[PDB]
């Protein structure tokens, strides 16, 4: 449930989805929020404050202690049976982050496509760190207390150790990222949710990354 | 605490404090114990499964511990540890031990597990299975650091601010730290009290020269 | 507040914010200065010893700041500087000083010591004894920087997320970042606003160029 405030706001959530201890906040005008089926949104603080934001959330997505602030004309996208423990996102100067299918965030995320304060060239006075979209492929890991920056698309089956802030993008899918500068330090690997198979064959989610 | 389950054993002497603390053991043949002199407040323990032992030797003070184990996994805290705020995690039947008179500081994660399964694509083998950690005797772990699975840390080591662990460390009487982590300081013994001009006014050093 | 000792000073301006801010005097000798048009708020401030001072000027603005200051110890904070939540340690009479126009984003860690000693096994000496802390003007600290004893911090720099400085630089007008804490780019300053065009359009940077 939600506390909406302005003009022609319009919250779709769905009846089949769990929103205990959640503060939805929209404050502005034209905000669009969509909550698919089957989600449980728990014990978070979502705050639309400015205009014509929109936060989408597909089916069956699953988070707890959600910290997250969208500004005027940001856009928040995170894609079906996706997990995320407490953290935080943070989207300014009219930009967008999306976050895949089936990812699964560690508790102490922090993702961001914003400094929130500009940064100019003294050989010209122009601003250098303009916001920049955040995009995580499908199928990634966020370890605990990761951090996500400015501008960083992960590709699809990638883990991120613990403790890592990413600066720069990636192309590699199927690898571990670690380190700083973060780097890979494997590549060639799947990970699952679940702790007792063998090997990957037994877990029926990964057949689509291995095939 | 909370429990429900059968043959359960829980022995928190008097002498030792557990204020603020909240205990949960869901499952069977396990065993809580907690020593003589010990404080153990504002925490949130949770065992589930069976035949788990979560072992706290005297002289222990612990503030904000979040703790979870799983079936079969054990924790044993030896004599005089103190611990501030901090998270451990204990799966796959595994076990962490943390050595007498150790000094954790606010921040600490300490787990012998990742969780989740990563996969070898090529082989289609588990690559990442959990591995017991060591904590030596008379340890300091500075604001913030993470010890991962697997890792042995020697007697008498200081681990600096924000390090991160993913290797054991065979060499005691170090400063670790940097990142990689790194052994930057070696021949050393730290305490707990400034006022302690020299190793040789703290009686509790005695044994590390 | 609440004071205890004797020859204890406590100027807070009439037109500063307070709210929620605990504020904690145990000594004698000791000041504490709040300048005009400063809030500070939600915060926990303790002086226990002889000698402190806490000096903080006008338009500073602090939320969420947990400070422990020990006997003969000292912190200075200059105008026009804010902090979000965040914690700094002084003892072992030591001092830590920001300077004007300083940002500090939720998450600093700031201390002039390691709370307890390391000694040497050759000689039975202590080795990691404290000392001072120097954030030069219009530093900005982005979330959850660390700053350890001795490190001095030169004016209009930034100290990227989750960096630990554990020594000293001396390049202004940079961004230092990583692990461990290297500049990454040099020849910038940063500003408040992202509104402005250029730097050129925020008359508080004019001192930085030219
Ligand atoms: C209950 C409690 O446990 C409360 S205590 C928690 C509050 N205190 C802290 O967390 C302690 C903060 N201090 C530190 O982490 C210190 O680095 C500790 C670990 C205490 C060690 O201090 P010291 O023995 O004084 O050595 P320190 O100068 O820090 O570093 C030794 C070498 O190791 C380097 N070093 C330190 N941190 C580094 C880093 N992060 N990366 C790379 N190098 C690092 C230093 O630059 C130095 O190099 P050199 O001088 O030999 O060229
Ligand atoms: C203070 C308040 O009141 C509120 S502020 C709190 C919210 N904001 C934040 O915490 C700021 C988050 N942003 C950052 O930490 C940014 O890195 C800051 C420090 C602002 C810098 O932004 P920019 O000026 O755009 O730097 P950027 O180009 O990203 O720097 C990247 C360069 O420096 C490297 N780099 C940046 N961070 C690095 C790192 N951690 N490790 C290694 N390299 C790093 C990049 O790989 C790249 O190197 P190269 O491309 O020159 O080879």
């Amino acid at each position: 449930m939600y506390s909406e405030q302005g003009i022609n706001n319009t919250i779709n959530i769905s009846t089949t989805s769990l929103t205990n201890a959640t503060q939805l906040t929209v404050i502005g005008n034209n905000n669009s929020v969509y909550i698919g089926n089957n989600c449980k949104i728990v014990s978070s603080n979502i705050r639309l404050k400015g205009n014509n934001i929109t936060l989408f959330i597909a089916d069956d997505v699953e988070i707890m202690g959600l910290v997250c602030s969208l500004h005027s004309d940001c856009s928040l996208q995170i894609q079906a049976k996706t997990t995320m423990g407490n953290g935080e996102i943070t989207i300014a100067e009219k930009g967008k982050i999306s976050i895949g299918k089936d990812c699964m965030l560690a508790h102490g995320y922090e993702i961001r496509n914003t400094d929130m304060h500009p940064i100019y060239s003294l050989e010209n006075g122009e601003r250098i760190n303009h916001g920049k979209d955040v995009i995580i492929g499908n199928h990634v890991w966020l370890g605990r207390n990761v951090t996500i920056l400015k501008g960083v698309c992960i590709p699809n089956n990638v883990v991120v150790g613990s403790h890592t802030v990413l600066y720069k993008s990636f192309k590699e899918p199927n690898c571990v990222i670690a380190g700083s500068p973060a780097k890979i330090v494997k590549e060639n690997i799947v990970w699952g949710r679940k702790m007792y198979h063998s090997t990957m064959y037994d877990d029926p989610t990964l057949n689509e990354f291995y095939k």
